[PDB]
């Protein structure tokens, strides 16, 4: 599924903290937080970035967050949490496979980057 | 109502003015009054949900289509070198408007950590 340590992260080659997994996606806590709770939520497909998700995809995209919502309860994330999705160099995105970002535990600011 | 109670869902209904980039049947994209980045709009379902954090396991399909009606408008809209998705989430998230909204930020580099 790619290759980027994100790909190499689903086929279990290197580790990562695991919070849930399912047929099509996986979230794993980031290894970089930039809060109490940072975690990340990627599909399991290789879609390198969000400008290049097809139609057929969305569901899928919609799953991605449905699993956030739900990993975000299961952490105790009560107060709120903020999710990013990084596009391109203006984005910030760091690696090439499309990731969730779910970040919790503090007050998040204004703007956000 | 239709699209709720909310200023958001007053846009919907347009009761009160918006500069809308999209429409369709389940989503409407608009740009934001007080934009943090040289392009900032919202995407919003045309149906009420509060926050991300109540939405329905059969919400999947439409919050995919909010992520990807975003990306097109950010194409549509030149956003060529890239651009941030936000869903803020309650207090903590900075979230004040109780109708769930997607927000882009392009035209600048964005930061790190994104608030
Ligand atoms: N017509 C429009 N068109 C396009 N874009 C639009 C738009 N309207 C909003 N947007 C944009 O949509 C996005 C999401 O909005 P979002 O970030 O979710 O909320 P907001 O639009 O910023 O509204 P705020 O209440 O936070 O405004 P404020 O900063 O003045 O706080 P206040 O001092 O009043 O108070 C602080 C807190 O206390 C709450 N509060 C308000 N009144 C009371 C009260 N009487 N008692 C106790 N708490 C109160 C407030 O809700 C707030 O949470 C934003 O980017 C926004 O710019």
């Amino acid at each position: 599924g790619g290759d980027t340590i994100f790909g190499k992260i689903i086929r279990k080659e290197i580790p990562a903290k695991i919070i849930f997994e399912d047929d099509r996606c996986l979230a794993f806590h980031d290894i970089s937080p930039q809060a109490p709770t940072h975690f990340l939520v990627i599909p399991k497909k290789h879609i390198s970035q969000i400008s290049v998700a097809e139609d057929d995809d969305e569901s899928l995209l919609g799953h991605l967050m449905i699993v956030g919502k739900k990993c975000a309860a299961d952490l105790g994330l009560n107060k709120g949490y903020r999710m990013v999705v990084n596009e391109g160099s203006d984005g910030g995105q760091s690696v090439y496979h499309v990731h969730l970002a779910v970040l919790g535990g503090r007050q998040m600011h204004w703007p956000p980057g």
